[PDB]
């Protein structure tokens, strides 16, 4: 169960244009609370061009983040993409 | 029918917390296109506390805005809150 606490960022994505930061800690995505990072995952994964709303922990501040989720892939792998990952080898 | 273009911001309301400008137009609250003003108001008066997300247009260019609305009144008056404004004398 990882953190959501964001390590890398797509400069080209969804996530750094919304104002995201390296840093930042997910608490909940559209009113619902993250529990860790498959969550935002798999939510992410399967909203291609979704409007998706945040409530984001930043330096002890909790800031409300928009943001259009992208699209990636094709066929059955198409999916939603937010440019965004955690650290290891973890990518949204 | 009033354009929904911003004139006025509550310095310590939700809508200059979330990012938004004077000059700003909003485009849509929660995916549902805007039509004017009054149709702004009347969606943040029925949502005290809840999050809304709008898509804006400013100086030419689209952005994602998220914010929390407030709470003003009590009783019957009690309503969400946003802290923005429209020309003339109109606020949300």
């Amino acid at each position: 169960s990882l953190p959501p606490v964001l390590a890398e960022l797509d400069p080209k994505g969804p996530a750094q244009a919304a104002g995201l930061k390296l840093g930042d800690r997910l608490q909940s995505i559209d009113g619902i609370a993250v529990d860790d990072w498959q969550q935002v995952v798999d939510s992410v994964r399967a909203r291609p061009g979704q409007r998706v709303q945040l409530k984001v922990l930043r330096d002890g501040e909790v800031l409300d983040v928009a943001l259009e989720l992208a699209v990636r892939g094709e066929g059955k792998a198409r999916s939603g993409y937010m440019g965004a990952g955690v650290a290891g080898t973890v990518l949204a």
